[PDB]
């Protein structure tokens, strides 16, 4: 165990991870290191995606780690993508080896960002270590680095066997793969492994490590990571986060911080020709089988046809699964405004949760309707704030905190999550030109005057279309969704009478003119 290092990369932009893997061996690697004490050292790197759509398998993976390298570029400085990452990193007890690399650059300006490192971090960076991307010097002094600083693992080999879940994928010959890290015991072939969340066991067929080539070993000791191959039928049967132990002897608890996370943003996706359903719902299933968070199912409007409504972790998780949809499958669908997830107070008081507005019980029957709050970590030039904020409160928010980095301004803002997930994103960076990063988690429920939109089109109620919105803005919202949908109805054979309400009261109501004979319906560029 005292000569292994557990250690992930956080970083942005040759990167770190090939140029380890170059000087050693030559998602997740194992590699030697004969080390300038004569030692040798397992290191064990496992990858970290950078955005808080993941924010979870980020915690798990780092969970799995006791040190972490912070890699910044010497010639551009820190960002928001790599601080929310460092934060949890530091929030759990790992040490953060902070690295300059691309010095060879002309523009490498190292005791500058070592500023900025220190102020914005707030980690000793005087000593750090920097290095070349185009020599390669200094990344053994790096890992040299990352031996002295970060602690070997910790747990009791002969001790009650724990091992936690990093990540699971589906392989097209061996089914299902699990990365796993050992915090306690030993794992070994034949043994009859538990899977603590399902209760279910199955027998360890293959185990082995990432060289980064697949190869078998016949045990993965204390402090190690590698894979696993027992037949577990979905990825849903080794949740990431899980614990594995041995069925003879099981771990009295599992390893703390697991959880099975719910989708945050659910929306409604609708193919536009009736023709790509088979498509999309082998698409959908396809997709499910390395998708352990992405929830489908079906969903049937009068208007828009058959399609589904699909939940997913945040906007870029749904905008992943909508660019791979549409570019891998090749389908053109329609989809409908994002939609968050609300926590009702029923007049019997009880706690019900509801993903689609339609679900959403009588007005008369609510007692206090509470909105998700998300808490937006933000880094933008000062010269920006007054165009930013000046949309923070717009859609809403409430500043928190405000912290002054030379030039540049850390706002910390808490805006309503179903303001932010519809496109707040997109108008922030067009008002920052670019400049303003933003960094949003789930926070609070709050009591708010939240009501509800319902759309009819042909008279007949389009329950996918409904969304749920604040009082204030909700003589807007229905107006912009009854242009929202003149785009997606062109001219027709018939009439087509479009309308948004709140219950019985009509707040915009447009039809959409039929053609006169003999006339094509046409489309907009």
């Amino acid at each position: 165990m005292k000569n292994i290092r557990n250690f992930s990369i956080i970083a942005h932009i040759s990167t770190l991870s090939d140029r380890i893997i170059q000087i050693c061996g030559g998602q997740s690697v194992t590699l030697d290191y004969k080390a300038s004490d004569g030692e040798t050292y397992q290191l064990n790197f496992i990858d970290t995606p950078g955005h808080v759509d993941f924010s979870y398998e980020v915690s798990r993976s780092l969970a799995a780690c006791e040190g972490a390298l912070l890699v910044v570029d010497a010639g551009q400085g820190v960002e928001a993508q790599t601080l929310a990452n460092c934060y949890t990193a530091m929030e759990m007890d790992l040490e953060v080896v902070p690295v300059l690399n691309k010095i060879d650059l002309p523009a490498a300006d190292p005791e500058r960002v070592a500023e900025e490192i220190e102020d914005i971090v707030g980690i000793d960076a005087t000593d750090a270590v920097r290095c070349s991307a185009k020599t390669g010097v200094g990344v053994q002094d790096v890992l040299e680095r990352l031996v002295r600083d970060i602690p070997p693992p910790e747990g009791d080999p002969e001790g009650p066997l724990q091992a936690l879940i990093i990540d699971s994928w589906f392989d097209n010959y061996l089914g299902v793969v699990s990365l796993i890290r050992i915090k306690n015991g030993t794992l070994r072939k034949g043994d009859k492994v538990k899977v603590m969340s399902t209760g279910q066991t199955y027998n360890a067929d293959r185990l082995g490590i990432f060289t980064p080539k697949q190869v078998d070993r016949t045990e993965l000791k204390c402090g190690e990571v590698g894979w696993l191959v027992c037949a577990i039928k979905d990825i849903h049967g080794a949740p990431v986060g899980d614990t594995l132990t041995l069925a003879r002897n099981p771990a009295e608890k599992a390893l703390p911080g697991f959880k099975k996370v719910k989708p945050q943003v659910y929306a409604g996706l609708f193919p536009v020709s009736s023709d790509d359903y088979e498509a999309f719902r082998d698409a959908l299933g396809k997709l499910s089988l390395n998708d352990a968070s992405l929830f489908y199912e079906p969903e049937s409007s009068s208007a828009l046809g058959f399609g589904f409504r699909c939940g997913f972790l945040g906007l870029l998780h749904m905008e992943i699964i909508q660019e791979r949809l549409e570019r891998e499958y090749d389908l053109d669908l329609i989809t409908t405004a994002p939609t968050v997830v609300y926590e009702v107070e029923t007049t019997s008081r009880e706690v019900i949760y509801v993903d689609s507005p339609s679900k959403l019980p009588a007005v008369n029957n609510i007692y206090e309707l509470r909105e998700p709050i998300a808490e937006c970590h933000m880094l933008l030039p000062q010269a920006y704030l007054g165009n930013v904020i000046t949309l923070c409160v717009e859609k809403r928010g409430v500043q928190t905190n405000m912290v002054y980095h030379g030039n540049q301004v850390a706002l910390t803002y808490e805006i309503p999550m179903a303001e932010v997930v519809l496109d707040f994103f997109d108008r922030l960076k067009s008002t920052s030109r670019g400049y303003a990063s933003l960094d949003y988690n789930f926070k609070r429920f709050q009591a708010s005057d939240m009501v509800r939109v319902d759309v009819l089109i042909n008279g007949e109620r389009v329950d996918a279309l409904a969304l749920i919105t604040h009082r204030d803005n909700s003589q807007n919202r229905g107006r912009e969704l009854v242009e929202k949908m003149k785009d997606l109805i062109p001219r027709q054979q018939f009439d087509i009478a479009i309308q948004a309400a709140i219950g019985t009261h009509i707040i915009a109501r447009s039809t959409v003119k039929q053609l006169r004979k003999n006339v094509l319906a046409k489309c907009y560029g």
